[PDB]
């Protein structure tokens, strides 16, 4: 349990961050959503935190693809939790392409959201965690911040970026009760993966399910997706006394992407 | 949370390999404990575990240092618990000498009770795993399966041997709801840690706390020790529904020591 | 040798950049050197690049941190070249500072020259490798792009960045008779690095040399710096064809740094 | 480059073992060639290595399975050589087979001349080199040393053991001028390899070149075996006084097998 808590999630509207946000309540700690998103959703989510697991859940507004906007976001996000002990850095973007093909503009997206983000955000929160004793970064990379995929340059590096970020952020504050690690994902069954999946589906004349295998086979081996309330019980543990000692590493739920 | 499950922990009379069957036992799992030792402390470190949570459990004499042994010795335990669920491959001993002066003794021997043992009990194992269509193999090893320390040939040999056996194993089970992990533990307050900690105390005029710090400070940055009762909790976690997807990988719970 | 082989350089008018430059050319093919300096130094360079080897050597400036300018940078060295082999990214700063006191203008000014001058420099570079049928796309990266260190955030979050884009590259254009492999290096004794040596060395009252060696006990266990002909020597391995499969990997030259 | 050289290969009367042998002979040393064979087809490679390179070669019948035997085979390999500079341990043997149905003599017999027999074979060459100032200990691991397959756990074991066993050497050694690295081999056209690919070949009726990009596709992207001449490539470059600062890391030629 985290009762009594205060944990903020980036881009939690949906999917993945919201899964986290979500276990993280679960497990008692007050929370934080953020990201874009037709508003009655946003509120009706942040609503069900509310009532379902009976705890605070506040909403903040940011476009963190923004330096100073992520910086303040952090600062109104401890106010209005009277505190912060546990950050999920986890908004991001993609977009597929070669190298030669790749556009600038978009490679500059990715990296501001997908790697300064969580730079200015941890350069945010610890202060806060490093005067009260006790704090938590965890960071959501991806396999991809492991090894790499083709047409993928940007957001690899970048996920490679936040893995190396999460490693310095381990080592200047180890030993002050501040751990950060990265939580590298591998296939989650995410709506657009989805399309992906009835796409190959009614393009091959076969079951979602088979279809479904079929997208998985490439990259893990189990074929089996990650589940959002997985990766909310990972944070979940990162955030447990048992993690005390664990710092600066990786933890990987890819259905074993990366073992071979 | 692990009620109802059937686990079995090697060297687990002591140290680590206790603390883990213990948070196991916790959890509610049956326990089959394995090691050497004073049978007046064998039965009692046994009859806790059962009056304390309720659970059953019962010690099993083996030499994990043979094939054979190690393999009925499983096979007893799956009798003995009625079943098998998952098994943590502990036990372990380590010799430090520089490589042209390591006693081929001494190499054979950490080899075989380090590296083999895991190999031997987990094809015993698995295939009770496979008929049931769920398991967990948690192999015990270390920072030094990540990287290596000076005159330490057959350890990090030994150690690298179980990371690399338990990626084959994890790949092998892909999908069958058998997963395989090896937590790679940094820096543990061992009894003899403790003597040598006191001898430092002592040598350079400083006190003991001040003493642990110094002897940490050249390979783990929190200048903390990974505490067995953390161990057994990231052995729980790995047990848990929320890494079903978590296989073939490894849990590091150094207190930094790869991240640098 | 490399002879006819048409090898660029970012960042080589000094420093490791023009020691690759040197052993690139040393092997007969012709360079590009480009970097801040003073005329006279930097021609005085180009100009006995040419007579001290026998091969051309032309001199291009760029300002590497702006996409526009590092991509038409590449295609004036081509057009220079006349063609295109082998390209090398150097350029590179750096800035020591814990995470929270990091200048926004320092991660910047980092990420974009370190990392994202990779990106632009190697997607100029592909298609005139691709359309020939031969690439070499050198990236010198570091011991800071697998593992990090206090205070370096920016540089460490830069050179893993780099490590990725090295495998998508090298994923990307696999078998197309392109490589992409980075070179990762330990300290060199830049005499950036000296001014660390005698402060370490008037401050403890040891001779410099020893100094040398109380500078490099922290991270490389030879005691030895890593030399830029070293590194250039590396440069032209990755040149040859012995090299031929070796894609998408690292080069690491760093004394048993990332060994423990 | 390496005239006046003595250096040792095992395993290397045939195959990747004999290229190397070749290429460092190429390079001006002397070589002690080993394996198996006949007396007639090993005199005939001792023989031409010799009358083609202006070296001196000689060849020893050793059995590397035991422990006291390698040891005795070095001694007299240094002695029939004048001297013992670089030494590559490559001797090999593999066995596929399900974990729950791995051979125990099999799995023991790849630990003893995979792994333990690195581990002797370095013991007995360290002394001599020490002594020298100078040594090159170069062990050839595999992609498996670094990740795994299905069905290979005591080779993707034995080769992690190296890998790790690589490391020690390596910080144990660190500025002696003695290093030691590990090649890391993707696929490369062996003879046990070969029919892998002729049975699937007439497995689907496809002519080998596809049934053997069946093979390549599933590990190794650039769909391009690795030659055992580039291997050696390799080996002459690490036994370079380029490579001086490069100790006890691995060197990867796998078409980026591990770049994914
Ligand atoms: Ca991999
Ligand atoms: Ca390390
Ligand atoms: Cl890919
Ligand atoms: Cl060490
Ligand atoms: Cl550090
Ligand atoms: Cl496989």
């Amino acid at each position: 349990m985290l009762k009594g808590k205060k944990a903020v999630v980036t881009g939690s509207t949906s999917g993945i961050g919201l899964a986290m946000a979500t276990e993280l309540a679960k497990a008692g700690a007050d929370v934080v959503i953020n990201g874009f998103g037709q508003p009655e959703d946003i509120e009706r989510e942040r609503s069900t935190l509310e009532s379902k697991f009976g705890v605070k859940a506040y909403y903040l507004n940011a476009d963190l693809s923004d330096a100073q906007a992520t910086r303040d976001f952090i600062a109104k996000a401890a106010e209005a939790l009277g505190g912060l002990d546990i950050l999920v850095n986890n908004a991001g973007i993609q977009h597929t392409a070669p190298i030669e093909e790749f556009p600038v503009d978009k490679w500059n997206a990715i990296i501001a959201l997908n790697l300064s983000a969580v730079f200015h955000g941890t350069a945010a929160a610890l202060p806060i965690m490093q005067k009260q004793g006790w704090g938590r970064i965890i960071n959501i990379a991806s396999a991809h911040g492991l090894v790499a995929s083709v047409n993928k340059s940007a957001y690899v590096a970048a996920k490679h970026g936040v893995v190396g970020l999460t490693k310095v952020t381990a080592l200047e504050n180890a030993g002050k009760g501040i751990t950060c690690n990265a939580i590298c994902p591998g296939w989650v069954r995410t709506p657009l993966v989805e399309k992906q999946i009835e796409a190959i589906s009614q393009q091959k004349g076969i079951d979602i399910e088979a279809a479904a295998r079929e997208l998985l086979a490439e990259k893990q081996p189990s074929l089996q997706f990650v589940t959002p309330e997985q990766l909310g019980g990972a944070a979940v543990f990162l955030s447990s006394a048992a993690a005390d000692q664990m710092t600066g590493t990786t933890l990987s739920l890819d259905g074993g992407w990366t073992a071979r």
